[PDB]
């Protein structure tokens, strides 16, 4: 059983293996993943129903493709993919990825890609960006430091400023279940069902997007994806030793 075959049985949808083989040979893994996203959303594997069902299938299949079907991120790592609104703000629709505890079993590269995939899927679906309030931002700043010190040292420990930067710019909501019982300071935030620590979301953001930024930028180039200039500049600044 090859990569394409692993993907069909891991996440589906049924029939996707044949299409992946055909598209990978002609386009390479990265572009093939995005054309699969397009075909799923366009209904080539069935009318899936609600935008959310399209979103879930597209995220998981695309991420499976890009991680070669060798990690559990597309399955156990992501609890669910949800469409939500910026109620505090303009009530605009945006995508959210809920990461479960076992996202910690996928590396930072797969964690980073799930976010990039997230973005591409929400655009294809016509969704707006997540527009976290100030409280969402500060909640994450708080969670990152708290998890670092009292749950598990982060392989990449972003400064508070790095967390803000990532929060102001990442166009989907990185969030999840509570993975660890540690009550938080900034509590009852509109879109945040838990007042405990979101371990899955914390890793994906620190060890994923920020730690694997350079690697992610390369996928962004290989895929011709727009809208991530801020991550290009973040990488560039960190290598040069220029301030954020």
């Amino acid at each position: 059983s090859d990569m394409a075959g692993r993907v069909e049985s891991l996440v589906g949808p049924p029939g996707v293996a044949e299409r992946i083989r055909e598209l990978v040979k002609e386009y390479g893994k990265e572009i093939a993943a995005l054309k699969i996203v397009d075909e799923i959303i366009d209904g080539k594997f069935g009318d899936l129903g609600s935008k959310e069902k399209y979103a879930e299938q597209a995220v998981r299949t695309a991420l499976a493709i890009l991680t070669e079907g060798v990690v559990s991120a597309p399955i156990e790592g992501i609890a669910s993919v949800k469409i939500k609104r910026n109620t505090w703000s303009d009530n605009s629709e945006y995508l959210a990825l809920y990461y479960a505890g076992p996202i910690r079993s996928s590396g930072g590269t797969a964690q980073a890609l799930s976010v990039l995939v997230g973005d591409y899927v929400r655009r294809k679906l016509g969704l707006d960006r997540f527009k976290p309030s100030e409280k969402h931002i500060e909640r994450m700043v708080e969670e990152v430091d708290l998890y670092h010190r009292t749950v598990s040292r982060l392989q990449y420990h972003p400064s508070p400023e790095e967390v803000r930067l990532a929060m102001r710019n990442i166009p989907i909501e990185i969030t999840g279940e509570a993975t660890d019982e540690v009550e938080v300071s900034h509590r009852d935030i509109p879109g945040v069902e838990t007042n405990q620590l979101r371990g899955g979301a914390i890793l994906v953001l620190a060890e994923g997007v920020l730690q694997k930024a350079k690697k992610l930028v390369k996928y962004i180039d290989k895929m011709g994806i727009e809208g991530w200039e801020w991550l290009k500049e973040f990488v560039e600044a960190k290598e040069k030793g220029e301030e954020i």
